[PDB]
């Protein structure tokens, strides 16, 4: 389909509110909240039973998988999950399962049956490359490769899941992933997502994400570096990748600290506005819609405070996601970045489609600054009357020299308008 229509929620099911054994039941009820917030895709962290020998914390990391064919019953049964994605589909939503196939848990059921499928040490036992709940797969193995594609197929054919986020790090070859697509595309056209900045991966994946942008972004907040490192990087990113590529934007995920730790409420909103209006595909990581600065505990017993009071961060999230969900500007238009007077303070970019425009002007520093923007390739002389999507204000911008002087502060400008 048009994968630019996806707005994604990363959900940690085991950590959801509710009782043990009943976590899918809970997430099923939560779909209506997610749907009404503008989510169309929920991305499940691994839901498999966890390694026992080697286990960090009382429960173990979800990324240390003891059985690729089973679900952690401290989350739910297969019935619970199968009910959960049927609900999702009824609600016109998509479900993605996390596929960590580059390493298994030390006591994963495969380490017994097939030691040969793993990288082995000098004396023939399965091992890892990096110095420990986890052991690395040997993907020179033709039988391993067929096992994995069939396990991905089962989950598809049995629970009708919609896509996969794959861990691609380490010794997994691009040909393996292409092999998966050759066998699984005819089964169902799935949403294929990975974490990578390797341009070749788009041969196998539709959407990727990486931390290139993210740390340039982190550095600007933490005062460590310039906004321009962040923006000029995004500005040139089209040139790092083939034509139809999609990048997934995010302010945090499971692997990163809570974004609300680093910004004020008012600054964060500028970055929320950015999240939902910038080219790409937005990620809401469970809890960020409540501006949670509580870290995900990922190995021990943990429940995230989901609901969650409906604060100004929650309302904005819903407002922007629902807006994107209902317009076709971001799914079909073109975004271009706009050079401005104050590149150390402000972000600015324009969408066109082709009468509909959205000029976004962001000011995460919040301080009142007048910024001028360059509209050379278009336009030189007009007065624009727009509605600022962010707060339903009215904003007029006059361009009278191919340029336009704008006052900003505290509130992001998401200036939606139409010429003709």
């Amino acid at each position: 389909m048009n994968l630019k229509n996806l707005i994604i929620y990363e959900a940690f099911a085991r950590a959801y509110p509710g009782e043990k054994g009943k976590k899918f039941l809970s997430l099923e009820k939560d779909l209506e909240r997610l749907k009404g917030m503008g989510i169309n895709t929920v991305w499940l962290m691994p839901i498999h039973p966890t390694g026992v020998e080697g286990r960090k914390g009382t429960l173990g990391s979800p990324y240390a998988i003891r059985d690729y064919y089973e679900i952690d019953l401290l989350i739910g049964t297969k019935g619970d999950f199968k009910k959960f994605v049927k609900r999702a589909h009824e609600l016109n939503m998509y479900v993605l399962m996390d596929m960590v196939l580059n390493h298994a848990a030390v006591d994963n059921v495969l380490v017994k049956k097939h030691p040969e499928w793993f990288l082995r040490d000098e004396n023939g036992n399965p091992t890892r490359k990096v110095p420990s709940d986890v052991v690395d797969f040997d993907y020179s193995n033709g039988e391993l490769r067929e096992y994995m594609i069939n396990m991905m197929r089962y989950w598809v054919e049995e629970f009708d899941v919609d896509g996969f986020r794959c861990d691609v790090a380490g010794l997994v070859p691009l040909d393996f992933w292409l092999q998966a697509r050759k066998n699984l595309d005819p089964v169902k056209r799935l949403i294929w997502i990975s974490e990578t900045h390797d341009p070749y991966m788009y041969q196998a994946f539709d959407i990727t994400y990486d931390y290139d942008g993210y740390y340039r972004f982190r550095d600007f907040i933490e005062g460590k570096n310039s906004l321009r490192e962040y923006i000029d990087f995004l500005r040139m990113q089209d040139h790092m990748y083939p034509r139809g590529y999609i990048k997934m934007r995010f302010l945090e995920n499971h692997d990163q600290p809570r974004v609300a730790k680093f910004l004020s409420r008012e600054s964060l909103m500028h970055w929320i506005a950015f999240l939902f209006t910038v080219k790409g595909v937005p990620l809401v990581h469970n809890g960020q819609e409540y501006a949670l600065k509580e870290d995900l505990d990922i190995f021990n017993e943990y429940t995230l405070p989901i609901p969650g009071e409906e604060n100004e961060i929650f309302s904005l999230h819903r407002k922007l996601a629902h807006y994107r969900y209902k317009t076709n500007v971001f799914s079909n238009g073109e975004m271009i970045f706009i050079r401005n007077d104050q590149p150390e303070r402000v972000i600015s970019y324009l969408w066109r489609h082709g009468n509909r425009f959205i000029l976004c002007v962001l000011n995460p520093l919040l301080e009142n600054t007048s910024v001028t923007l360059d509209f050379s390739g278009i336009w030189e002389n007009i007065c624009i009357h727009s509605k600022n999507v962010f707060n339903d204000d009215i904003v007029r911008v006059s361009v009278k020299n191919s340029r336009a002087k704008i006052k900003v502060g505290r509130e992001p400008l998401i200036l939606s308008f139409v010429l003709y």
